[PDB]
RNA sequence: UUUCUCUUUUAUCUU
RNA sequence: UUUCUCUUUUAUCUU
RNA sequence: UUUCUCUUUUAUCUU
């Protein structure tokens, strides 16, 4: 309506790429409608995997806003949550490597810092009406990497400080504002910028584990550990604003619980002058006041999670939300 | 509002998005500043087809006249090798029109230019047995050709029709649609072209690479067999965007459904030609429907479930109107 | 009236180079009004020729878009049409060396491509009331260069490839949108762009006969042959976007008809830096719509020929086309 | 009316100095508005011309290479005994691989939008000699048709470029002045459409291998040797530059060398770029018209000193063409 | 009221630089609209100046010929003891034929549009010395008459060219700067109307064969050559442009010359060239008296750095005087 | 000519007898791999015959019904208007989809 | 198998 | 995401 | 290329 013709292109694109299906949305769009203007590379990354899930052992999906990384998971023993004896692995997106090398030190080799758009993850499940069962339950938790200061007992002794995630004990309960159906209908949501602003984030080099290597747990104060693995395969290059989206699938004993999942990521990132990436960039989008401002509210508005079913209903869902608020005003 | 296009320029728009199950004839044709006589050929397929089971089975809707459809199974979880090979399925009376021998396709007409490339899945299998999913994309694979050298006497330099862009099909393209078997899906292609030109029928072609000529010289990822010249052939390449179908089949699942194919094509006829009775001028330029076709093109999802298949009119009717709106401001 | 002042210059002298008689067109015009308006050549090529036909056979005479060549023609047995024991020979331009050289490898040394505009053509009785016998018929047949794919068992083994004219098949037979009336009468005909747009077309190198050289036509399709001869007099330089007039001319037994042929061809030449013909070139007109669509209508409305007598009340027969159609919208 | 941010960008890629830090933009405003990914090639060459020769830069809508360059005693013009080797654009091979059949598999098929180049003299006052000449060629990419004497007797075609004999001698229609003035230019769709050519397989050299320049028609060679490092992936619709550095006896000659090139490709859903791919843009009228009306307005090149007041002359016309048309 | 697309086109083949890819348009809009073919010659010719020599270059209205050259020595002009030799346009032989009786062979008559004339000095800034002086002169192609002794006595009559003393000295209304600034100038029709002039057959030196430069009262001589190579196939109605490049000792002088030359001819229809003909431009009185001001307002020269600068002189005196006849 | 081949068998228990006036109804029934597909399949015919005065099939026959140019035209009607085919389930409902042609297309009239 | 308007948009019958 | 009344029942802004 | 009515007779757009 006349909603719609307040925003820019950009700040269309941008609303889209954030809360629009990944069919609908065959444009990334330019980019972040703000005031920063420099040159970007906007990239937007697309997960698709058949996925069946373990029988009697519920898997934990956390879905973190970091760069070449879906999402990161681990299963655990019936109706548990994660433990100190838990620990995640990533599932990279398409071509994590020809964005961030292959050694833990040559992460920030093709760009320099980024900042998250939208991230956004839907599962479909494909298992016939004699197979299904289980519950797939979501909830955010606003987790953000942080650090922590300790003594070491060395000659001399000495003070450390390494990377610490803040908040990722909100993941052993499912908090009061979630989304709870049958395994059987999906599920589907996204998560948004958790800062007022969309500043920029530095990549991160040599980040391999955490706790890293050489580090207990215990002085950490992280619930659980995540590992990436072999530097040559994954890796994480960095943090971004989003709060990350938790999930808990329940799989019986017994059932069959197969499906699909996908993966949304508008990223912004700094292509280095020297990277065969740059010749992509362009500059970011022009500030769009109402843009910014209808973000802020339709993620506000929006459920944690909806079925799978209503997963193309989804951006109709949103065109509402614009116009009825756009309308008070 | 839909009263600014022209009759033609309307039914155009029809034969394009919507599966015209509706006994219109068959189209008009294409409004563009061409309108010489041209036969609009409205070409249907009814397939029933039962997929194999730990099969990974790839349909490809291409722009080959005469010819619905390509296919071939790998095993489940993988992709087609150069140990591939595709064979078409033809619409009805495909020798009707290019004879039967690769030497007799310009017999009946010269040149063509499709207009619309629709497909549908109609999964038949019950609730209890099917299982698996349906993966869609679309690969920009035009025809070009492959300069090489051959020694023989005296040594001498080849020159061969090659399908560039087929690598698109070894992997699942990001901007795509995926869900559940039983779901079905329909889809339709598009104009990868700024305009509708015409391209000449193609003599000779049975299989790419061609006989005697090597897998990989062309640089082709696998084969396309359209089989004895008297029954299928490749007699051209149209300006669409290749449709892409993954249909993985897990063990033990009874996945069967019913196919549909839709092409409006726009056929030069030869007065030659008995065919040549039922030409018609082509329509005259509407430069509103050539201005909607990009725009709900670019708007509509890579495909949809088979259910909204009848919401398909509608669902564009309702762009449309969005879009003279915004025209208007 | 208001419709001849909507056209600019350009657009008007386009329509006449058309449609105009070769009299009362004293001006070639500016070339064509489109959207390009890179540099170029306006060539208006015309040829004269007193014509005698051979009793006791019909003559067959071919218009094709072909630089430097007005027609082709040849003479079979009474009652019937060309056959595979058929082949056409060519009547060049005047000056078609100082254009393409005199060897089948020096056809782009003064112009490296073209597009056509107007291709027309007529024929003047200048048998007495006591001679003359005969008829005329015209039709227009679809033909386009394309190319053929077949397997060469040669050591080692290989597959051929080159240009074979598709939709030849339809001289063949005398379609039902044809101009037929007695020799006496004569006949005027013009032939127009087969394509929504005005695309140029690259010169051809080497072209000579078709099926080529080492060729036999079973493996082209071609129902006839075509020879320009000797590479040093005449030959094939390209294939333009036009249909091609088809003209049958019975001779009965013992009748002497004898007239005068003449031939038509505005066509916009891509001048090479070095040619002598560069000094006389020019930039492209610019686009007029207007002119466009006129075109288009007239071309569409026009009938497939005239008797020579109604040859100067064209340009006027065109004029109304013009008012009548530009005044309904 | 008035242009679309695309449409915009458009007629700055297509005519904007590159020191602008122009925007790719979306791409082209057409009909068109498939998925495609702009990229903005960029070439920075230092390079000495050798004294008494006359080097040839061609500037060729080739994907993938930023120019061919061959060299020719001064006075004269490339002959048959002449060969153009091709110098890359930045990460040639992360585009089309490293076999001569291994083009097609990021992308399909592609459109130029624009096509520059630059030279900015680095010599000092006094050692350098010579001119700078530019025209430019419309030189296709066509096919030939000769029979060849096999067992059995066979006929063959193969590519072979038209209109190349149009750089034995310098176009009427051209810029010339002394060399250190630089010099700066840029080519245009030689099409009335922006339509999409494909990617070429197997294209190392023209004439091709085995086949003999008499074959050809073509007045030189063309040679983009290992198929591991360069190669011709296709022809675009553009005119082709062409630039004579005449350097006399004793004259040194330095200077660098940009080459810009806005080009939309068709990204295969496999390929890594189809990530950063978007539509193109929506037609644009008013660009497309202003983009035909700027190019012919334009001289064929001008002095690297008037290569800021570049966009100036750009706006300039704009406006002067959307006046003798916004009066009435 | 307003010029037209051919009357504006005619008023930049006339002062328009030809590195804006300039229209040579349909011609002159006059009263005359008889078919003909407009010619657009440039030459491009690289040229190095003796030292402590004053070498002249004469444009004159003479088809298929670029410019007439002679040297003497630093501080003089032509003598009776000077030939000026012509360097032709590019095909001269494919207009004029070989022989000195085939000119009016493709062409019947002609008249000319514009004539203009640019120097690029290629030379480095030290090497280079002395200085280009221009200035126009009236020559016209008349004829002379004497007696001569033979049996029977009998009269001769010849051509000669007429306003050539104007070249033995610097004509006040000049331009004259440092030979390295370069130059640019054009001459326009020197007289009231643009009217055809014939083709002339046989001419190849003036005075002619066997008559002495005494009986002609030219100051020096005109040799074109062999007759196979070039020739004296007309005299258009065009002032004539005279440029000294006046370089003294030690001095390197080397540079490059253009010419420019819009003719308009009238094409036998037996030529290959009357396909490319169409009518000349309706009469456009503004253009008629556009040209006739701006002409009047230009200076004799520039320096070729206001080559490109050029084209927005003339739009600037179009408006100044479409200003002061607006108003009322 | 024929694409495939037509066999009755044994003269013994079948063969072709003849070939009337009527299109004849094709049907590709797909059964997928580890599908059960178990049916009642029906057929119908309406024959006229003429019996020889010997078959002792003769006492049954009467004469041919008078001409009903109504039922006549209706029969086309109702034919050209029906569908190709319609799902098991309205089999029953097809007399009544019947009669509606009937009286919409003879109301017309 | 259902209800009309509206402009469609072809198509003949009639002056 | 829909429609108002009614009293709610808190809550500030103002005299 | 000419002039309308009339019923045609299809055909979509709208309730
Ligand atoms: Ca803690
Ligand atoms: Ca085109
Ligand atoms: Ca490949
Ligand atoms: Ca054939
Ligand atoms: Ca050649
Ligand atoms: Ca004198
Ligand atoms: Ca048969
Ligand atoms: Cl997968
Ligand atoms: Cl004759």
């Amino acid at each position: 309506m006349a909603a719609l013709t307040r925003l820019s292109q950009p700040g269309l694109a941008f609303l889209k790429c954030a809360f629009a299906p990944p069919d609908f949305n065959t444009d990334p769009g330019k980019g972040i409608p703000d005031r920063f203007e420099g040159k970007v590379v906007s990239r937007k990354d697309v997960l698709n995997q058949s996925i069946s899930f373990t029988a009697g052992q519920d898997t934990f999906i956390l879905i973190a806003p970091t760069p070449g990384v879906a999402y990161w998971s681990a299963s655990v023993p019936a109706g548990t949550f994660p433990t100190s004896a838990t620990t995640f692995n990533p599932v990279n997106y398409p071509g994590f490597t020809s964005m961030f090398g292959t050694t833990s030190t040559s992460r920030s080799d093709q760009v320099s810092s980024f900042r998250y758009a939208s991230m956004n993850v839907g599962i479909y499940p494909t298992s016939n009406l004699m197979q299904f069962a289980g519950s797939i339950t979501v909830w955010k938790c606003p987790v953000k990497l942080s650090t922590v200061q300790f003594p070491v007992a060395t000659d001399p002794a000495t003070s450390s400080l390494v990377h610490t995630l803040v908040g990722l004990d909100g993941v052993l309960a499912v908090g009061p504002d979630n989304f709870s159906e049958s395994f059987i209908k999906g599920v589907f949501s996204q998560s948004a910028c958790n800062e007022p602003d969309f500043e920029f984030n530095d990549i991160l080099e040599g980040i391999q584990t955490l706790p890293p290597a050489n580090v207990s747990l215990g002085s950490t104060g992280q619930p659980f550990t995540m590992d990436s693995g072999a530097e040559a395969t994954s890796g994480v290059v960095g943090w971004g604003n989003m709060d990350t989206i938790v999930i808990r699938v329940s799989a019986p004993e017994g059932a069959v619980n197969s499906a699909i999942l996908k993966a949304w990521s508008c990223i912004e990132y700094r292509p280095n002058p020297n990277a065969m990436l740059y010749q992509f960039g362009h500059d970011s989008p022009p500030l769009d006041e109402v843009a910014l401002q209808e973000y802020r509210t339709v993620a506000r508005s929006l459920p944690v999670a909806v079925i799978a079913a209503q997963t193309a209903s989804m951006w109709e869902r949103v065109k509402s939300i614009i116009k009825s608020s756009l309308a008070a005003a």
